[PDB]
DNA sequence: GGCGACCCGGCGCCCGCTACGGAGTCAACTACGGGTAGGGGGTATCGGGCAACGCGGCACTGAACACCGTTGTCATGTGCCTTG
């Protein structure tokens, strides 16, 4: 069958779910949230940007560009060799 | 007329695992009518890209006063000399 859970992928995807979440909790706590707002790593629909801009109460753009630097600083070499791995 | 064989149906099963071949197949038709679905066309709505512009530390603005420090300064007090 095609719909039954294989192991090794299921343990996979476990195990880069706690490397993920750790890599984020290294971050600061305020840029770890927005991030994961924006890409859904508490929920499975990710908000687009001035939607998370609500609850958080900064602006459209100002999320925006602490966006960005999230995505810069966890393409830094530092935050990248573990994660690397898991594609 | 219950016993009786016998007859018959009817059914029940028939050690263990790996490992080990493929193969796949014969007889209507058209007309309509709708409805969904596709396509492009156009339109309201959401999302992405930039400098001021919020802040804050401090810093300058020294300006304008304050804080001692100082040699300005004064009218007023001792010591010697001349005359009562």
């Amino acid at each position: 069958d095609s719909e039954a859970v294989v192991p090794a992928d299921a343990v996979s995807f476990t195990l880069l779910q706690e490397q993920l979440h750790s890599v984020l909790d290294t971050l600061s706590e305020r840029e770890a949230g927005v991030v994961s707002m924006r890409f859904g790593l508490t929920d499975g629909q990710p908000k687009t940007l001035d939607e998370i801009g609500k609850v958080y109460g900064v602006t459209r753009e100002r999320i925006r560009q602490i966006e960005s630097k999230t995505m810069s600083k966890l393409r830094h070499p530092s935050r990248s060799q573990v994660l690397r791995d898991y594609l």
